[PDB]
């Protein structure tokens, strides 16, 4: 039986490193999104019976740890176009895989919503009485993509992602810094998981916990074709572009904050 | 006194590796079930006073860590017939111990319910007024075995275990993969504990947190003879077979998802 | 200034290993009790405003980790007369330090209540209106020592500690087993902290989280002389002796469960 | 592109070790305060909808872990003038950097409030209806700095910080003790994070979780000029000086408790 298993391994082997890493990014984001949006569905469809907002933070924080362990060796498990932007901005990785990773991250995050929707098919439909509504007392689209609260405005909503992404970049850069090793090597999976955990508890009130263009726009495109319709994009004065443009500008904002004070002054 | 202790060690020693590993599986599942169903009793019999649903997730997630530390070296602490099925499916372990482990896992999970029932004897009887009812406002049988919610249907209830088991297999396979080591070796106990933790927070709303045939059918057989009666099996249109057949088909569904994208493309 | 610090180090140095270890046990239990009973006061005096029962489990579980790190190298940080009983029962430690550790554990747990009482002096007095009552709607003595619930009886209350202590011993023995090392050495502090964490979430409903004669009877003697009076001992049909005699008989009950199935069958 | 990045690294390099460490302290406290006061804003401005008090403890506890990982190698990430006082008190560090670190810790904690205020600009203003009030049913200044509760008095409020700081010092000293290594080296970031976690759950009811002069007085100076006014300092009979003087006297109170019992009696 072992020979049969070994024979199948050599048949589907691909010698292309770029293609091998793109596949690991599709699975890395699929695990993160399915365990991320799946937890939000648990505390939204149950009206808080099966957990509060701390369940979302623990699940989102520890899903990054699992996604990194799954695909960390193959590609590094960036799981974030903003994170991939920072690595390419520091000459740590070529620019030719910036769109390759993004296409393999947006797709895979789109699949992560499909698994959640098929997992909560009856709960989602019966939440609002066989109808799908983007947001409100019976809103359902907020499970997959993040939406602003009532108090949020456009100007401050932009700066929530900029601050959230900048804090993530500074903490992530210190962990993945070769010259900064305050912990034994190999604990990158656990250390990053805490970073995403405290982000949800700290800055996860205005709109949610996106801090990633793929995790936000990925499942959002799924909800548009899943029954919610065009109302997904036009909610809150075209909110869809805020969690994409802002984190990209927040990635380079965490490089300037970190490198100018710790990264450059290291031996 | 040391000589007396050493003398007793040589008297009960068995040289059979297969028997030695089966005993470690009985204790591994007993610890997992007792700490798993014991936590559910805490938040059900107390009506949420002594904790919410996050207590169940933390206890279930960290009971696997303790059960692995107890029996990891002796047998590996599969604690799941679906997990044991995947290992035998990848030629990592002989097929002759698939029924041996299952018999030593179902038994041991049955004992894990007996310890919980004797631990909460007065609370269980006085929960519904000296009567035992399978489910409802005063239901008690839901502590040991998992039962579907009102919104759950048969078709989607089948796919909850398939999705839950597939996600577990992909994350577990990456951890126990010899060629995939993104973390220093020996942290298998901690990494697996997080996998079961996020499963409860993500997909623990429709029916509960079973994702294991032994943890579901094990204590369920105990409740049938403990006073609940035949109503345990026939609740929800013969729900008992769903958390057994589906995870078995979900174990091979996580092998195809993981190996075809990460496992095969590794050196 | 360094010479002055070095001079003071040699003045108070004691060459007695037994005395040096007893001092580390007084601090190990003081840290555990102060952080244990301090957390219970937070969720009792605030009526759940500043946390639920999960706060108690996290604080009690992670206080053992801190207490072990403080005194693990000096003496091992047993922090439990039942745990010390098991070690002496397996010839791992001489019987002459069983009463020495117990006296240094009960004292030190008594001090751990004094720090908490002085920390919450106004909250405790004003909780019931300048009066001290053992238990009830305004009870205060339940913060330090554990008391049975209304549903609890004498027979089952005895077996809660026996089951709770036996589960602790099996998990602790596997961690401290020289021949059972499923995790890299040195992680004893973290692994034990999870064991006490899941005990509170699983079997912390009937009476509380004692599973230790020193943590239960230690601060209980403090409450008797702190204003509560003789009502502390006579509550619930002389409940004071149950969390002392039962865990002692539960320590040898975890040795027989563990050694007969895993410990003896190891190389 | 790599040459351009390397050229910029050599341009802004400073060869002064004292200045390099001060910059790492500004970022270490900025990360701690922003993730600390940011979490308090989440559970205060949302009226508990987005989390309870356990969210504050988890975020405050794990922010110290992230701040240590960011600046641990550069300077050690004291993040606390009381902690820096203890190190200088044990001849482990020169006295000339006691005011340098404090100035680089108070500043940086002041910035940590500015990021939070800009992150929650609409929520803070609309919390009380376009008005800023120090404390009360609609109070807002309690997010940044800690304020006493109604039951708290002046005498016991002083001893809360003394007990809270002394417990922190004893646990921190044992971790950073070269002669006390019960855990493999390099886990200082994780072990310290648990110490601050249990402090919030244990002694975070009377006033809050300050146990640090920079985290308390830092953002408090920000609130005075941000609209709250002079009422910040004069609330609760000049409460501002209590969380500064008391922790300083509690730092030397943890040295005498720890060194006299464990630290001195070590080889
Ligand atoms: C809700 C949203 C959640 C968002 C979560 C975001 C998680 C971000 C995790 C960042 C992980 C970065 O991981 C880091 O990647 C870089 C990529 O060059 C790796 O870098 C290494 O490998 C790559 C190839 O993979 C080499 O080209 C490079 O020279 C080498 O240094 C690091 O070894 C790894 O530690
Ligand atoms: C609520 C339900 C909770 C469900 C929790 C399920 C937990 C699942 C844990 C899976 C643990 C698998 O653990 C993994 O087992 C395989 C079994 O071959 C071991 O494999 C190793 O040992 C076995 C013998 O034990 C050898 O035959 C094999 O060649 C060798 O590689 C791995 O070293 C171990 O890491
Ligand atoms: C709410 C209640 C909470 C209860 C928490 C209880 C915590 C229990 C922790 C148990 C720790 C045991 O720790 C274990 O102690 C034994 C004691 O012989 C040590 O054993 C070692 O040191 C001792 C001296 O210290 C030697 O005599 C012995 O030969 C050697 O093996 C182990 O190296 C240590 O790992
Ligand atoms: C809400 C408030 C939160 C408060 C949180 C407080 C966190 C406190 C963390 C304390 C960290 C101390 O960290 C410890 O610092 C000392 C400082 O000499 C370092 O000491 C080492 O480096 C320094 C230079 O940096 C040398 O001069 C010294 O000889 C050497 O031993 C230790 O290697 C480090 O482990």
């Amino acid at each position: 039986q072992k020979e049969l298993m070994n024979r199948c391994g050599e048949m589907l082997h691909i010698r292309y490193r770029l293609l091998r890493q793109a596949l690991a990014e599709c699975l890395g984001t699929l695990i993160l999104v399915m365990f991320g949006c799946g937890s939000v569905a648990q505390v939204v469809l149950s009206r808080g019976t099966h957990g509060g907002f701390l369940t979302i933070n623990l699940a989102f924080g520890f899903a990054v740890t699992l996604a990194i362990l799954v695909a960390g060796q193959v590609s590094g498990a960036h799981l974030n176009p903003a994170v991939t932007f920072a690595m390419c901005f520091l000459a740590r990785e070529p620019w030719i895989k910036l769109p390759i990773y993004t296409l393999a991250q947006t797709l895979g995050a789109f699949l992560g919503a499909g698994i959640v929707f098929g997992l909560y098919y009856d709960a989602i439909w019966a939440f609002a009485g066989n109808e799908l509504v983007v947001s409100g007392p019976n809103g359902t689209a907020g499970i997959f993509a993040t939406y602003p609260s009532g108090h949020l405005d456009m100007v401050n909503g932009f700066f929530d992602q900029f601050i959230g992404t900048a804090a993530l970049i500074v903490c992530v850069l210190a962990i993945v810094d070769p010259y900064n090793n305050p912990v034994p090597r190999g604990l990158e999976a656990f250390t990053v998981g805490l970073v995403v955990l405290v982000i949800g508890t700290s800055m996860g009130f205005n709109s949610g916990t996106a801090v990633n263009p793929a995790r936000d726009f990925g499942p959002r495109l799924f909800t548009a074709l899943a029954g919610w319709g065009s109302e997904v994009f036009t909610t809150g004065q075209n909110w869809w572009w805020v969690p994409i443009v802002s984190p990209l500008l927040g990635s380079i904002g965490g490089v300037f904050v970190y490198q100018l004070m710790i990264g450059c002054h290291l031996e």
